[PDB]
């Protein structure tokens, strides 16, 4: 051990540390200063950058031998606080940086070492230099990060007042449609908003940290389990194993279809005969801390008999494949898709027919914070779980028979939390320490490591897809075919929802009246499906809009035209025979042609022998709703303190939950002209707060805000005066008068798909939008550069501009990735960020442009839809279509690699 | 497990705790908040004061189960930080409320929750706050903090500027002699200082915790230790015996006087053959808390044969007691006192003899903080101890035999630490955590609770006495007898020392040609002696004053003139026959005739038939220095940036070794114009600062301020330039020339007391004072109200005035404890700080007046002697006199408990 005095944001610290522990350790664990956010632990993700005497370092990789004595060390902490924000942390919260927010600390940080070497930086400059410090962020494409450095060094340069960075309210005092700063942006640009590895650090001694023991094959069969070395190491309690749990141990996927094979109870909590993937957990260590559970875990010996694996789709569709889960095929759905007429006669009669065999691979999420989860035995007696969940009251139910709870004594809370995109639509770690907590009584805590939130959390899954076009030399379309098997790994849960997403969203945006398609779904031994932003549109539109451009070459139409030609107006039906409910396509493609136009022209002009340059084109859609009459619920109550509280269950993957529930109850409170400083939120408790229903589908604006609207109406009319204006809240309880007042919505208008036909009206407000991509090709190795990424976007009407902005830069830099980078098909090599190919800030363009065409929605609220999955639908496509016009290779099966690119720009 | 969302400083806090968990716990361990310190953990000392919605609360005995949902608290933190402070924050720098600072939180804590009821209190509100809410201070004697409030209301009322809180730096910029604030101060206030308790929660995890197995028996051969159930039990890593010494397993008392009949190697590190005391540590637990290493330490047993104890002096020393060291007497040490003529015949033809017994028991320290260290093993194979040691060096030598370590393989380190007294003087807890660190290898820390701070630290050391006096009728002074018997427990470091201090105080004061006494030194069962400050004067003149005043009664004469008559002046010697350095004593007595005069004018008026009102005076004498030709060494250095480091092991009690050395630096920089900010002081550590000596005998002052000032001297020296003026660093580099210039300094002229006569030279340089005391008695019951005291005190020259006014006030406030309601002599009841008598404010008055009259000294620096023991000399000699003034009763045998003096009263 050493001492070391050294001053840590400004104040002198006398330090003792082991020369090898890592700063991030000793400045969250020794010092509290858990505003340095730990993400990867590799060097990565710059979520936990630090200044060193001037530098700015990763925490995670620097040892304590690195800092000399007298170092100086800033923190987040350092920067500023509430009330004493820095012009950077102003800077973020009127840009809108912090989404998830979990990047923040890390970019604000760096940002200042930026700013403390280079004052006036280019936006290049601030590129370069997130760049090189390896900050990571995956919710907001990083243009709004570059705005806030910008504005802050004008600050700190004088060129314009600090004043500028607070926001400035409206004339008409509206919050809905404005960029007012989210609720959470404060506590999140301070590193004071407690997400669970923090929580983690500040639960009670008697907390007892997991580690999980998992299997390192693919496929098994379990013969036992031997934990005798393990319970003589340091720091040990216990292991856990299926044993201890008191339920059925599985996971049941809840809504399983009546036609899927399976029965839904697939999934086991602790695996008791089977290995089913590579990470399944087989035991759970408990010890005094995360570092002695895992030595622990290490020594845990699981003896078992390996199976031959199926890796992929169509390996384990084979017909004479074993059965992955003996007695249910591993084919085990079906959805056909059957509008109009026979399409083999009118392929046969058609004057132009297309069709491709396309693929999109199993994506991985890569929030910059992995898993966590806790969980304890209240006083009440009930178990207590708070994690990453986005559906706690959907996994409250999925989970309850397996642990062995009734669920009235189970009680789930989502935490802050650092982003999912989907992969929290499915449990992960909730089980795990349920069954913890309840066999120990005592509080537990698991945190995964990088690694594991790759491995061991689920994917996007994969399709491999056959789409047909038949169309008039005029370009319209006549009919389509289509194939798509889709990869869901071993768990069953909502993969048969999955596979009928094909059926809905491929040919997605054009009348086409005749249809005859068929996804199926088949369990594998690679990574299990969890729903990831666009669940389905973006495998089902990479196809169809990629044949459309196809269509478009083989009738020497231009690729804009034929989608104008075809784009739904009035009278027409979309793939399950549902009227659109409004119609904002051609409206898009009208205003985005001269830019379009502008675009060729210069990539024409600017394309040189070595590297050419090209534009692409594709439409997006996507439903914002659950599949049929979905439903939320909100109460607004007026407190004694005369503010109101809008509770909900909306759940914050870092969307906007906080800021979508305030906008959305201010215009509805406007009457009463409550100030949006007096609208509170609550945070997810199936115990406490509605249901309100999942952060999946797009649908929290739509279910939710109406929830919301009609809550907030509900407690005007308890409020009103007779004679005029409004009751207080002590006038109120003097009248022995309710405060707190119910309001639910329902889609009322909206069916379920059919299982035979796939005909149905599934959702009444869908998200409409057209995408431009503008890329380079380097012909001598095939690398791809987007250079600049468009969407005109149809969301009805904006709740808060800061958030969708956000939502769509967001969207625009996962689907860079799909098209060039990211997959997970190498369970090791593609278990780090820069494995798997995470978009660093400089594969993404500073040219994201925004067009909002806004048709206001019917049964929306104040007329909007969502936006959260809208621009993962198919910016993919646009760049597929943009390196097919650069260089006259299509890739067909993604990503687009510089070798596959190359080998076909070769052939 | 309960989650319970509330504010903590501002900042909303998701806490999950356990309902039974104290708050202490929670804000220390859970959220880091070290500000909040903790000492007595039994609602008594107010060190933990939070403001809980709205209310003082002590945070040790408050559970969370009172802690609602929504609760808003403030802690330190939150009341201001460094360049964020608070009114009542820089107040108390201003005001020096801090001297060992660990008091100071909870006293800013508890004044902001009085101001936020109270915005205007009178001096006496201040006073009812603070001891309805237990705030305790045993540094400062509460008028400085008292003060400090005033002044904060003040600002914060509007009616004096915020800026008149900050210091102003005197016209001429000399701040030697000012008021200049201390460094350590800011630090203090805000919390951000971390004693030994604070950086034990800041170690990382490797680290052990330890528990004590100590003896419940006074004394007893130990059979065997048997440690297999405590091996068991939770978090227990191993227990720690004397078989895992690797040394003596003895600490040495190192200056054991030839004539001392032990020798000196008595006290074991951890008992083997014998329990010595109640509390001796026969092993050490080690843990992964300190909870879990005491849990377990409850669970060795050990087998011993107890034997009779003997509990006082008297019993211990009787003819045929027992040998508690078997080949040692248990008296073990004598020292006569031998000057000029046989005392009998004087005796027997003098006009006016007095004779008295007397008592003064054993005092306990009583910091706010409990005792506290750690150790590790270094990278580089040296053991470090970070304690509360008030002389490493010395201690250092002390243990390293016992341990098994050469001296350079050990380094011991002072913390910042919550005061000491004295108690310092003495090894606790450092071979202790050395022995654990080296038989483990890793890091391990020992927290004393206060139970322990009271049994298993040493005590002042009680004096059985009598004096006798021979005088003419004009009150000269002829002869005087002495003979006492100090207990000194059981362990000899030190009592030998501690009983010729007898032989140079009892007496001093004034002229006595002729003196015959014995001092004897005697081993007990009961608690081992360590220095209190004032280390044998505050027993010495206790019988000497008290005695003066009945020798004043007997002639008729008024005490006062009695003692003007005999104090030193030209020509007259002090006990052991050495003139006095400066005569100061009949100035002091003229200052202050007319202010007693009108102080007995007052008593008598105000006196009641039930309520009687007295006056009482006393002198008070003490060296500044170790005995003997005494020495330090400071180094003072020019860094690169201009600033000066003067590296001295000045030990910081809390006294102001800070401040000390900044200010006698400052003044011997003068001709170079060092600002005082540039002045930078090294804490304590044997292997980087130089051996100055420990802060001990109220020596630092003198002996290392010397070294500071000839460092600096020799520092001017290696700067100044041929022709005039100083070259700067990079000046003196680029020649190749010195920037570190050491300095030394001894006390020349002094000499060690003989063995037989007691007579010699043993310091230097001396403190003198006069003390008056205003009492009121109760007769009714006995009990004293002491409404005044003054000190007039000679100090030579102030090196800074609020440390010397801070000083004088804390030791009056510990001179009426000790006259009043100090003792430790029932183990388990004087326990507690209200079991053994701790003053809180109401029993301090609020008037405590200091007169200087400085006589600059000889061999002090510009003058300097010490203050350190000076206020703690005979206060409670006065104050005794005062209870005899008021009602006729004279206590012999402190303290003068209601009942004690209710029985003399009524006899
Ligand atoms: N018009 C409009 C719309 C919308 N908004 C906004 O925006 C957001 C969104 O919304 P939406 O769309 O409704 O959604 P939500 O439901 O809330 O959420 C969810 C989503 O969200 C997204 N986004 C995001 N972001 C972030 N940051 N992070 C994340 O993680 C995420 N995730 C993702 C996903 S995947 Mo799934 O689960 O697969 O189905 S679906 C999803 C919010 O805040 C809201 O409020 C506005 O403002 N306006
Ligand atoms: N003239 C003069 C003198 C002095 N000063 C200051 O005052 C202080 C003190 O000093 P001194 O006297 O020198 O002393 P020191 O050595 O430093 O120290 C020690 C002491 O100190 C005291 N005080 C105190 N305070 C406090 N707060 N706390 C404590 O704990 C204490 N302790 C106590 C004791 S006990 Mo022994 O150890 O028994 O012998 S001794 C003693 C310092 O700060 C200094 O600097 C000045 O200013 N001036
Ligand atoms: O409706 C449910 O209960 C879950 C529906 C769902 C699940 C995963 C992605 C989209 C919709
Ligand atoms: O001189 C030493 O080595 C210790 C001297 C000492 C110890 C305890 C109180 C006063 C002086
Ligand atoms: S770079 Fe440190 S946590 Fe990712
Ligand atoms: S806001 Fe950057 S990772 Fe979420
Ligand atoms: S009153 Fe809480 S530590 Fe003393
Ligand atoms: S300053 Fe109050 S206890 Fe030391
Ligand atoms: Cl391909
Ligand atoms: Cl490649
Ligand atoms: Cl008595
Ligand atoms: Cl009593
Ligand atoms: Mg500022
Ligand atoms: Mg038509
Ligand atoms: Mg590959
Ligand atoms: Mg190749
Ligand atoms: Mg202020
Ligand atoms: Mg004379
Ligand atoms: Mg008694
Ligand atoms: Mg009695």
């Amino acid at each position: 051990m050493i001492q070391k005095v050294i001053t840590v944001n400004g104040i002198e610290q006398n330090l003792f540390v082991d020369a090898e522990a890592l700063l991030s350790d000793v400045l969250r664990q020794q010092l509290g200063l858990t505003g340095v956010k730990v993400g990867c632990e590799q060097g990565q993700c710059g979520a936990c950058s630090v200044i060193l005497d001037g530098k700015v370092v990763r925490a995670c990789v620097t040892k304590m031998k690195r800092v000399a004595d007298g170092a100086q060390i800033t923190t987040i902490e350092g920067v500023g606080q509430p009330e004493n924000l820095h012009p950077l942390q102003k800077a973020w919260v009127l840009h809108g940086g912090a989404q998830c927010g979990f990047c923040s600390p890390g970019f604000i940080v760096s940002a200042k070492g930026l700013l403390d070497t280079n004052a006036d930086p280019s936006r290049e400059d601030v590129r370069d230099w997130f760049q090189k410090h390896r900050n990571a962020c995956r919710c907001t494409g990083y243009k709004p990060l570059v705005d806030a450095v910008m504005d802050a060094a004008a600050v700190i340069n004088g060129k314009k007042p600090e004043t500028d960075l607070e926001f400035k309210m409206p004339a008409d005092g509206r919050i809905w449609g404005s960029k007012y700063p989210r609720p959470t942006a404060v506590a999140k640009v301070t590193g004071t908003l407690d997400y669970g590895a923090d929580l983690g650090l500040k639960m009670p001694a008697g907390t007892l940290h997991l580690a999980m023991v998992q299997a390192k094959v693919s496929h098994a069969n379990i013969k036992g389990i031997d934990t005798s070395e393990a319970l003589t190491m340091p720091g040990v309690h216990s292991v856990i194993t299926h044993k201890d749990v008191k339920g059925k141990n599985r996971i049941t996927g809840l809504i399983t279809f009546p036609t899927n094979k399976g029965d839904g109870w697939d999934r086991p909590i602790l695996c008791d005969e089977k290995v089913f993937q590579y990470g399944d957990c087989i035991a759970l260590v408990c010890a005094d801390s995360e570092a002695n559970a895992r030595a622990a875990a290490e020594k845990v010996k699981v003896d078992l008999e390996e199976l031959p694996a199926y890796m992929s789709g169509p390996a384990a569709a084979a017909e004479d494949a074993i059965e992955i889960h003996p007695g249910t095929p591993n084919v085990y759905f079906e959805q056909p898709i059957v509008k109009g007429e026979d399409t083999g006669p009118i392929f046969a009669s058609a004057d132009v027919t297309v069709e491709g065999d396309f693929y999109v691979g199993r994506q991985p999420h890569m929030p910059i914070e992995p898993d966590v989860a806790f969980a304890y035995m209240g006083d009440d007696g009930k178990c207590y779980i708070h994690s990453k969940s986005i559906g706690v009251h959907l996994h409250l139910y999925m989970i309850a028979p397996g642990v062995g709870l009734e669920p009235d004594q189970l009680v789930l809370v989502a935490n802050p939390m650092g982003g999912t995109f989907g992969y929290k639509f499915s449990p992960t770690s909730e089980a795990l320490v349920a069954v913890a907590a309840m066999a120990t009584g005592r509080p537990v805590h698991l945190r995964y490591n990088y690694q594991q939130q790759q491995q061991y959390t689920g994917k996007r899954s994969p399709w491999e897809m056959n789409v047909k076009f038949a169309a008039k030399k005029d370009g319209t379309l006549l009919a389509m075919e289509s194939d798509w098997l889709v990869d869901h790994g071993p768990y069953s849960e909502f993969g048969d929802l999955l596979t009928l997403r094909g059926a809905q969203f491929i040919g997605a945006g054009y009348n086409i009246p005749n249809i005859r398609g068929l996804g199926r779904t088949v369990a594998t031994n690679h990574v299990w499906g969890s729903a990831f932003r666009g669940y389905g549109a973006p495998q089902s539109m990479f196809a169809s809009e990629c044949l459309m451009d196809m269509l478009a070459e083989k009738l020497g139409m231009d690729p804009l035209e034929l989608r104008y030609k075809n784009a739904y107006r009035p009278g027409d039906t979309n793939p399950t025979g549902q009227e659109p409910e409004v119609f904002s396509l051609p409206d898009m493609i009208d205003q985005l042609r001269p830019k379009y136009q502008a675009a060729l022209e210069k990539a024409q002009k600017e394309s040189t022998a070595t590297h050419k340059k090209g534009v692409g084109i594709s439409i997006g859609v996507y439903g914002s709703g659950l599949d049929g009459p979905d439903a939320s619920e909100a109460w607004a109550e007026l407190n004694a303190d005369g503010t109101i509280t809008v509770h909900t269950a909306w759940e914050d993957h870092g969307q906007g939950a906080d800021i979508g529930c305030v906008g959305t109850a201010h215009e509805a409170l406007r009457p009463m002209g409550v100030a949006p400083e007096k609208i509170k939120f609550t945070w997810p408790n199936t115990a406490t707060t509605p249901n309100s229903g999942p952060s999946g589908g797009s649908r929290q604006q739509v279910m939710t805000g109406n929830a919301i609207r009609v809550a907030c109406e509900n407690l005007l009319k308890a409020c009103e005066k007779p004679g005029g204006g409004y009751y207080t809240y002590d006038e109120l309880k003097a009248a022995d008068k309710p405060t707190k007042i119910t309001g639910n919505w329902t889609a009322s208008g909206a069916t379920h798909c059919d299982a035979v036909t796939g005909l149905g009206k599934p959702f009444v407000v869908y998200m409409y939008g057209v995408f431009m991509a503008e890329v380079t090709v380097d012909v001598a190795t095939g690398q791809t550069t987007v250079d600049g990424m468009t969407l005109m976007a149809d969301l009805g009407s904006l709740c808060n501009q800061l958030a969708t902005d956000g939502q769509i830069y967001g969207g625009l830099a996962q689907g860079i990735g799909l098209a060039l980078s990211e997959d997970f098909e190498d369970i090791k090599k593609h278990a780090t960020l820069v494995g798997a190919g995470f978009p660093f800030i400089k594969q993404i363009p500073d040219k994201l442009d925004i067009v909002y065409v806004n048709h206001p929605r019917p049964d929306g609220p104040f007329g909007a839809s969502g936006v959260g999955e809208l621009p993962l639908t198919s910016p993919h496509a646009a760049i597929i279509n943009a390196i097919k016009s650069a260089t006259g290779v299509r890739i067909y099966r993604l990503p687009a690699y510089p070798e596959k690119v190359l080998e076909a720009l070769k052939a």
